[PDB]
C-alpha cells in the first residue's frame, strides 16, 4: 500500500528534526582526517600490536557494514513517523562512511597483505561471526521492539567496547589522528544509540504489561548471550598486551550504557566499571 | 552472513567513483537561500503557484518513496559491497530531495497553500497510480524489474518534474528556488547513471531468454508509466498552456532512461525537441 509524501512542516515528534539536524550537522568523510602524520607513530608499534589494532577495527568495520546495509534498514518499516524514516537513511549512510574509515586507516598506515591477513581473520574468527548472527537473526525477525533492542546493544555495548584500543593508544600519545577519526564515529554512535533507544521507549507505551515483561526478559538474555560471546572475543584479542581484565571493566561500564539508552536501570556497580581514567578523556 | 567491507580491493571501481561523486556533492536545504524569490514569487498568478506546489509535492512523494523503499529494496541485489554501501548513501540524499521542497514550501508559502498541496497528492489518482506501480515493483521478487522500474523512476518521472522550475529559471523566476532543484538534478543524473548500469551488469548474469523477456517488460512498464504521466501532465499544465513542451520533454527523458538501462532511444530528435531555454536552464 501508500507512501505519503513527507511533509517537514508538520513534524510528529520535535525530537525526529533535532536528531535530522545534529546527525547531518555532523557530516564528515573520513579523508579529511590526516591520518598520514600517524605513520612514524605506527612505526613505533611491534608486529603484535599492529595485528591487534588491525583485528579490532576490521571487526569493527564488520559491525557498522551491518548497521548500514542491513541493520538501519531493517527499522524503517518499523517507523512512528516519516520524519524517523528520514533520518534512518542518514544512519544508514553514515555507517558506511563508519566502515570505510576503517579501510582509509589501513589504506594510509598498512601493507595489502596485512590488510588481507586482517580481512581472512574477521571471516574465520567464531566469535565475530557469532556476534554477527545474533543480531542478524534479530534483524531478519518479525518482531520490531527486539529488533530495536539488538540495536541499541550494537551501537551502544558491542561497538563501543572496540573503541578501547584506540583510545589507549591516544593516551600513550600514539596514533592521534586515527583517534580523532574514533571521536567522529563515537560522536555518531552515542546520538544513534540515544535516538534507537528512544523510539524503543515510545514504542514500549503502547504495548501491555505481558509484552512489556516479554521485552525486558529478552533485553537481559540477548545482552548476556552477547556479553559472553564478546568477553572470549576480547580474551583472545588483549590476553598477550594484558589489558583483558580493564577492556571487560569498559565492557560492563558499556552494558550500563545500552541499559539506559533502553530506559532500563544499569546492572553493574559503579565499582566494577572503573576503567582507567586516560581512556575515558580520549573519549 | 555479512563479510566486512574492503575498501582497499574493488570488484568494480565504479562502485568508488560513484561514491566520491555522489559524497562530494553533499548539501542541505538550507545553504541555498530561497528568501530571495519571495518578491518573484508574488508575480505569479494563484494557478501557477498551485500548478508549482503539486508538481513539487508529486516530487516529494516520489522521493520519499525512493529513499524510504526504493534505494533500499536495492541493496539485497547489490554485485558488491561498495554498491549496497552508495546506496545507503542514494537513500539518505533522496531523503534530502524530498526535504528541500518543505524548506522552499515554508519559504514562500502558508500553511492551508502547504495543506492543500499535500491533500492534492494523496488524492490525486495519476500520482497514486505512479506510486503504486513503482512500489509493486520494489516490494516484488524480481531484481532487474526492479531496477528497471528505479532507473525509469529517476530518469523518466522525477526529471519530468524538473521542467517547471527550469521554466521559471528561463524566465529568471524563482532563480533561488531554481539552484536547488539544480543541486537534486546534479544527483539524479548520477543515480539513474548507476542503477542503470547496474542493470546492464545483471543482466549479463542470466540467458538470453530472461534478457529479452526484461526488455519486453521495459518497453510495457514505460507504454505504462508514459501514459500515465501524459493524463497527470495534461490537468496540471493544460490551462497555462505548457502541455505539449511537457510532452516532449517526457519523450526526451524517456530516451535517457531507456539509454540509462543499455536500451536503444526510442522516439526520434524530431519528437523530443523541447524548447531549448528549458535544456539550457539545467
Ligand atoms: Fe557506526
Ligand atoms: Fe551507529
Ligand atoms: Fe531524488
Ligand atoms: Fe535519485
Amino acid at each position: 500500500d501508500r507512501v505519503s509524501a513527507i511533509n517537514w512542516n508538520r513534524l510528529q515528534d520535535e525530537k525526529d528534526a533535532e536528531v535530522w539536524d545534529r546527525l547531518t550537522g555532523n557530516f564528515w568523510l573520513p579523508e579529511k582526517v590526516p591520518v598520514s602524520n600517524d605513520i612514524p607513530s605506527w612505526g613505533t608499534l611491534t608486529a603484535g600490536e599492529k595485528q591487534l589494532t588491525m583485528r579490532v577495527f576490521t571487526g569493527l568495520t564488520m559491525l557498522d557494514t551491518i548497521q548500514g546495509t542491513v541493520g538501519a534498514v531493517s527499522l524503517i518499516p518499523d517507523a512512528l513517523t516519516p520524519h524517523e524514516e528520514a533520518v534512518l537513511t542518514n544512519i544508514a549512510f553514515m555507517e558506511s562512511v563508519h566502515a570505510k574509515s576503517y579501510s582509509q586507516i589501513f589504506s594510509t598506515l598498512c601493507s595489502t597483505a596485512e590488510i588481507d591477513d586482517a580481512f581472512r581473520w574477521s571471516e574465520e574468527n567464531r566469535n565475530l561471526q557469532r556476534k554477527a548472527e545474533i543480531v542478524l537473526q534479530s534483524y531478519r525477525g518479525d518482531e520490531p521492539l527486539k529488533r530495536k533492542v539488538a540495536s541499541t546493544l550494537l551501537e551502544s555495548f558491542l561497538f563501543y567496547s572496540g573503541f578501547y584500543l584506540p583510545m589507549y593508544w591516544s593516551s600513550r600519545a600514539k596514533l592521534t589522528n586515527t583517534a580523532d577519526m574514533i571521536r567522529l564515529i563515537i560522536r555518531d554512535e552515542a546520538v544513534h544509540g540515544y535516538y534507537i533507544g528512544y523510539k524503543f521507549q515510545r514504542g514500549l507505551a503502547l504495548v501491555d504489561d505481558v509484552t512489556r515483561a516479554e521485552l525486558k526478559d529478552y533485553t537481559y538474555e540477548l545482552l548476556f548471550e552477547l556479553y559472553d560471546n564478546e568477553v572470549e572475543y576480547t580474551q583472545d584479542l588483549y590476553d598477550e598486551v594484558g589489558l583483558t581484565e580493564d577492556v571487560k571493566k569498559f565492557l560492563r561500564y558499556n552494558a550500563n550504557k545500552a541499559l539506559m539508552n533502553l530506559g532500563y536501570e544499569a546492572l553493574f556497580p559503579r565499582d566494577e566499571t572503573d576503567v582507567n581514567p586516560a581512556i575515558l578523556s580520549a573519549l
